[PDB]
């Protein structure tokens, strides 16, 4: 699959091949309950961060691009990406790197006297040649060099920075209402209240707590020996709906206590209209946009060309591993196609560029994952859950009257619990584990018994100090270099790494699969 | 040991002749870690109940009976029966049924026209002729009698009552301080809140969870492969003592909310001091005594005896069942006389007559019992934690800086958690969760195979049903009947099951210990 053709095209046409005469059966398989219970799970985890980080977008580039237009281009986008995707499974949607490139380009416009959207309708034509270039001449092999180390790095950090981020938004939500002996009863509630609530603190902490205790009760109770067999498991899929439900009611049942809800745009419009239209103009939207500066938009294209390649292909690798139970097989080179070209065609618009995600996409495919009596008996490969989800996404600016009833605590407590869930299948965290298990309770695995336990702490620890370094690079204002040193982290297994680790234990330690040699 | 000897107080002299040779032994167990961290766990479950109890009775008597005389009692009755009682293990306090009669009892001097401790006294008196008549004819060998069904409906209906209590001093707590718009800051504060406060209830409601989670994460973390063995051992029997002061803390630190605080008296004097003095004189402080009445407390007194006699002798049974692996051994005989004697010397002095509680004793022995590594490898039996958490107990008024720290959220979340470990060593609640599990997962135990699953559920059905029963005289003003119905069951058992039930599934259902039937 990832090996060259050497035909131009090659790549593309194999994954076409390989993924399109499957197309009855993912239609098919889709008609279960599990797979409602994922379209729910994965519809709330999916609107969520688009309301967060188009109200974020929108704050920094001054509402040339908002929540409306995020919305919009995640449904278009994940519409199409489950229509004619090779990995399905896959979620598309803006994320945090994407967020930092587009205040960053929006300072360097502001600065240099240039249209923020222009250049960016410009990023995004330089990204689409690129993309044509990369799919021509199979350039996504290249993905075969990331090894299981930097696949398992980068889910680490993605779900650290999840859990960090829900509990950042949980003590921002402290100190906007600190817990005082004294409050004032004539604070402005329009557009957000504009001083401290009582019990408005607390109460979504317990909202959020609660949702994440019902969700990991539901959790284990799926595979518990309580209640039928396929009754039990009905319930367990749907545990995630059910605790989300049982704590949007304990909230509205509660009538003289403030905790913020769900925001969406009234209707389908341009978040600007004065800023923008619906359309940009690639020449100009109010002044000629420099000669200069269209061609100089190929370098914030090939950063942003890095940005989603590593994210999706990443993303892609670790849905399609061996022991997820995928077998009707992802295509590298048309999902990296379809995603960066619909990006590139959506700049145009002056929408974002979308990136399939790494937490959603893991818990898109967990979600649909089916376990046999602890090993994955079989993932349910299907089409519609996607494309219901990003439908919703994009009926969601109609779907005001019930979205606007979801606290969001009890999201906060689900994206807890999400990133919990996705630290489950990465071997790092079971290393970091066994870190604190004394030896003899280790798991008897390849790289246990093969690797003394003092080298494998010392693997162990050099992948933790690259988590470390990551974070550290993330926070600091250079976050746009993150990619280059995820991409760095190869060199650091390929090169540095066996120098100071034999073969064999680099070999059970960084296997490609859960397998023996 | 249960069988009479043929003479006179023939049992008590066994019982000291079996229990003597141990004494040596008690104190030299004594010294471990784990003694100090169930000396500290027992000593916040026997201190908490007795200031809420004192409080009530304090309230119900017009101060006739308060906080002070309860710690009084309950210390001497401590350091007494740990220093020369057979079964150590037991916690002597105040329980709801000595509650109960207390004020039934006031009611009924005030309908009559007497005083109420004069009365109590005169019962004390009669309970010591009834204790001493009943050792004297070895009475306790009608306990043989009492069967597992009795036994363990009587534990399940003292943990359901356990947690019923925790959750409805919540629900109080959250009905004092309403989650409202708008609160009143001219409240107040003393002697207790006059009105709603701002985050009391969800702070209060915080602080149980966490001390919940806590204690039932450091139990886990016991019995888990984390840490070192001996470190990890460590921190496990410590558990409750480090959620209290987790949460301690985090209360502490938290300085505009207010969250109910532990009361304990500031000096040794009695609640009332003009009602009686430290010394109740048999005829009377106010009035000479009825003759009649002094002749007709042999009836309350004989009610008095029942109720405490089924109380200790119940708990006794269950602590030392084969099964809980009490090597040392106990006597029913002695343990009786001591506590019901030491009951009518504090109704002398004026203080209450103190019970074994279950859950207390049961707690007591699960924090002394050492595991091995899924079974109960022995059960540490010393002397000296009762006698320190009596000698705590009579020290927490002199404590009272650090004692009053302490928020009642904490100690109803140790209380729940007390409850959920109650249960753990109950059959009659493994057959309710085998009600919901399958007949396939069913465990491999002398009641599930060789009975069939439909009359073990009829077993259960019956165990359940006389506990609603148990519930509802409870809950109904005949309370103080509740030892009547408990006892009610023995007739039951021996007469109207073997009815419907042959002989095998009796022996399988209702075996007296883990042996083959
Ligand atoms: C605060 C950290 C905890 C103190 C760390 C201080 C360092 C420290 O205490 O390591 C001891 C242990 C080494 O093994 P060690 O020989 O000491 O003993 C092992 C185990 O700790 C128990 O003693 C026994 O298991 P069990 O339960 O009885 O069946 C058994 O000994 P035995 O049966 O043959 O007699 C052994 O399996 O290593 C760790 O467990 C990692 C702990 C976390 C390392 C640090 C994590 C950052
Ligand atoms: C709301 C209550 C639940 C619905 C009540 C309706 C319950 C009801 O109708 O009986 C079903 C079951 C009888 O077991 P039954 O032989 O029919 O089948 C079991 C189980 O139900 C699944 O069918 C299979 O388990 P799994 O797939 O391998 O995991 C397996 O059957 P199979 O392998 O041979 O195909 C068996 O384990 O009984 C209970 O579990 C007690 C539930 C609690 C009873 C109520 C307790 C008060
Ligand atoms: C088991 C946990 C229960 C306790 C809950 C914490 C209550 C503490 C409130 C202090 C008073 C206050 O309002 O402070 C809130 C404080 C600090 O804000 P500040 O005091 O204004 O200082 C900030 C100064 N500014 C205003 C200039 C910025 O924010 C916090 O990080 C509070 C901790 C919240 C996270 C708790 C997570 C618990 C885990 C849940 C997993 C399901
Ligand atoms: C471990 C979970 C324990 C839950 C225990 C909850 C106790 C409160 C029960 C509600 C009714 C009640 O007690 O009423 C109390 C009040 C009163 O209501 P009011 O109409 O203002 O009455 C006015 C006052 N009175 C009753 C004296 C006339 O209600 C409330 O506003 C309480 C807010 C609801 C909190 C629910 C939190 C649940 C979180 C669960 C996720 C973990
Ligand atoms: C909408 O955007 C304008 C900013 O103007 C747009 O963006 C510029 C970079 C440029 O491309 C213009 O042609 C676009 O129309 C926001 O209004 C600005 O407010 C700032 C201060 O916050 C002020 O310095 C600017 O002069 C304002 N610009 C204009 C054109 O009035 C406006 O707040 C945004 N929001 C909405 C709801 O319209
Ligand atoms: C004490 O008892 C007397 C007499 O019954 C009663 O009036 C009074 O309220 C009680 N309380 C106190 C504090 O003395």
């Amino acid at each position: 699959p990832l090996q060259q053709t050497g035909q131009l095209f090659g790549g593309l046409v194999r994954d076409i091949r390989r993924r399109y005469p499957y197309y009855l059966s993912d239609i098919t398989d889709a008609f279960s309950p599990q797979v409602l219970a994922a379209v729910i799970f994965i519809y709330f985890a999916a609107l969520s961060p688009a309301i967060t980080f188009g109200g974020l977008l929108g704050e920094k580039t001054r509402n040339q691009m908002g929540v409306s237009e995020l919305l919009i281009s995640t449904a278009v986008q994940g519409i199409l990406f489950a229509l004619l995707g090779a990995q399905p499974l896959l979620v598309v949607g803006f994320s945090g790197p994407l967020l930092v490139f587009e205040e960053a380009f929006f300072s360097f416009c502001e600065t240099n006297g240039l249209e923020y959207i222009v250049g960016r309708v410009w990023i995004g034509f330089w990204l689409i040649l690129l993309v044509v270039l990369v799919v021509a001449f199979e350039g996504s092999f290249l993905v075969r060099f990331i090894s299981r180390y930097t696949q398992e790095i980068f889910s680490f950090l993605i779900s650290l920075i999840f859990i960090y981020e829900t509990f950042s938004k949980l003590i921002k939500i402290f100190q906007d209402h600190p817990l005082q002996k004294t409050y004032n009863y004539n604070v402005l509630m329009v557009p957000k209240p504009q001083g401290p609530l009582p019990n408005t603190a607390l109460l979504s902490l317990v909202l959020m707590a609660g949702t994440f205790f019902f969700a990991m009760m539901l959790r284990k109770f799926k595979n518990s020996s309580y209640f039928p067999g396929k009754l039990r498991r009905v319930i367990g899929d749907f545990g995630v709906p059910i605790s989300i439900l049982i704590m949007v009611l304990v909230d509205f049942f509660i009538q003289d206590t403030y905790t913020q809800k769900l925001s969406v745009p009234d209707g389908f419009k341009v978040s600007n209209s004065s800023a923008r239209g619906w359309v940009i103009h690639p020449l100009g939207l109010r002044s000629e946009f420099p000669i200069w500066m269209m061609f100089a938009s190929a370098l914030p294209a090939l950063l942003v060309f890095i940005l989603i390649f590593l994210e999706s292909q990443i993303t892609t690798l670790i849905v399609s591993k061996p022991e997820r139970k995928m077998v009707k097989g992802s295509g590298f080179h048309l999902d990296l196609l379809l995603v960066v070209g619909m990006g590139g065609v959506a700049a145009l618009f002056g929408m974002p560029w979308l990136s399939a995600t790494t937490v959603r996409s893991v818990t898109h495919a967990n979600a649909l994952t089916v376990m046999g009596k602890a090993q994955i008996q079989e993932v349910k490969e299907q089409r519609i859950s996607g494309l219901l989800v990003a439908v919703l996404v994009g009926l969601s600016i109609l779907m005001e009257p019930i979205l606007s009833r979801i606290p969001l605590a009890v999201l906060f407590g689900i994206f807890l619990y999400m990133g919990v869930t996705s630290l489950s299948g990465i071997q790092l965290f079971d290393r970091i584990l066994l870190l604190f298990k004394p030896p003899k309770y280790h798991p008897d695995v390849p790289y246990v018994k093969r690797v003394k336990t003092w080298r494998m702490h010392l693997f162990t620890g050099i992948q933790i100090i690259c988590l470390a370094v990551l974070w550290v690079v993330k926070s600091t204002p250079a976050s746009l270099a993150l990619p280059f040193v995820l991409i760095l982290t190869v060199p650091l297994r390929r090169v540095l790494l066996p120098l100071i680790f034999r073969n064999v234990e680099l070999q059970c330690l960084d296997a490609d699969d859960a397998k023996a040699t």
